[PDB]
């Protein structure tokens, strides 16, 4: 029976959710690029550790990004074999410390910015509140058991040992509680093509996982 930890956000990025899981902007789409960068930049990561020190790769020997639409559940999930990260860092990273990057960026929307240039603040994976309403993060790093992080956009995060998901081995799943109107990116057209648009140069496997019916 895990403790459930409860934190509070900084309050820039309490605003910043906010702002983005009302905004009307039109490209909604951009988020998948900002998770799919977010998974590479961990890759890199365990790669660069790797490369001195090959055997933290053992706890996932191979590298990729996976995404996994569970349709029946409206959760489109986003894994990767990334560093991970510990509870410490979940905490750290995910809300509790004022990133510079929320304010920067929210005067910058004020401005007339465009919603895509959220990356370049540093800030992209609260990309996801333009599709969803409800996020898992689910991490397991080297250092440290598995844990899940969960918002729903409020003020309030939690952080829980994680006794109820697959085991990752090594890396990051985002489970994606999608919008009722952005069930698109549950398809497997619709994702291939958000993919070969906006991440081509991207160094490891995109891998699509697609249920289908075996007819007779
Ligand atoms: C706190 C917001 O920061 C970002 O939006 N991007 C920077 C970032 C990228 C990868 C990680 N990361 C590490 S280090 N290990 N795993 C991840 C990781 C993080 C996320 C988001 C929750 C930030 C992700 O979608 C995928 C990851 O592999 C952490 C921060």
């Amino acid at each position: 029976d895990a403790k459930v930890e409860t934190h509070e956000f900084t309050a820039e990025i309490s605003q910043l959710m906010s702002l983005i899981i009302n905004t009307v902007y039109s490209n909604k789409e951009i988020f998948l690029r900002e998770l799919i960068s977010n998974a590479s930049d961990a890759l890199d990561k365990i790669r660069y550790q790797a490369l001195s020190d090959p055997s933290q790769l053992e706890s996932e020997p191979e590298l990729f990004i996976r995404i996994i639409p569970q349709k029946d559940q409206k959760v489109l999930e986003i894994r990767d074999s990334g560093i991970g990260m510990t509870k410490a860092d979940l905490v750290n990273n995910l809300g509790t410390i004022a990133k510079s990057g929320t304010k920067s960026f929210m005067e910058a929307l004020s401005a007339g910015a465009d919603v895509s240039m959220i990356g370049q603040f540093g800030v992209g994976f609260y990309s996801l509140f333009l599709v969803a309403d409800h996020v898992q993060v689910i991490s397991k790093h080297n250092d440290d058991e598995q844990y899940v992080w969960e918002s729903n956009a409020g003020g309030k995060f939690t952080v829980t040992l994680d006794e109820t998901n697959e085991r990752l081995g090594r890396g990051t799943m985002l489970r994606l509680f999608l919008k009722e109107d952005q069930l698109e990116y549950l398809e497997e057209k619709r994702i291939k093509e958000v993919v070969k648009k906006h991440s081509e140069f991207v160094a490891y496997p995109i891998q699509l996982v697609v249920t289908k019916e075996v007819e007779k």
